[PDB]
């Protein structure tokens, strides 16, 4: 369904936030 | 539908947050 | 509809968070 | 309606988060 | 209604996040 | 009801995020 | 119910974000 | 159900955000 589809797109975007934070953590290690 | 499209707009906005955090990560790199 | 309208206002606010984070990233570059 | 009005209150709160992050960005500027 | 009530409690908690970020911004000014 | 109670649990978790950010603000103060 | 169950899992994940931020605050104290 | 499963995917994504913030906390530790 389209509402479940759209909530799965929200989950994917949250995972992109997680990956960006991981990239931030690597920059702080530097 | 209207509600699924609005949820998809929320996902896109979350992706824009991820891109902004990547810009932050890059700024820390130096 | 008013619920879709309100979810689109949530998306707009999330984009304002993204823009604030971009401004933060520019400050870290400094 | 009650639920749309509550979702609009959530959007306003997210905007307050954006303003707070702008204050953070300004504090980093110096 | 109880669902609108609970969404207004979510808005209040988001405002508490905003206030904490403002306190963070003041600490960075220091 | 079950759903309102779960939304209230989400609000409480967001408040715990606010408290953690206050701890971060205090750590920056020195 | 499964939707209330899933919203309680979202609350638990938000508490894990709070705990991670507390760990961050301890690192800034250092 | 589809919607509960999508909400559970959102919880998992939030947990990935928590793990990324823990990586950030560790990077600050030194």
């Amino acid at each position: 369904g389209e509402i479940a589809q759209a909530l799965k797109e929200i989950a994917k975007a949250l995972k992109e936030i997680a990956w960006a934070l991981k990239e931030a953590a690597q920059a702080l290690k530097g």
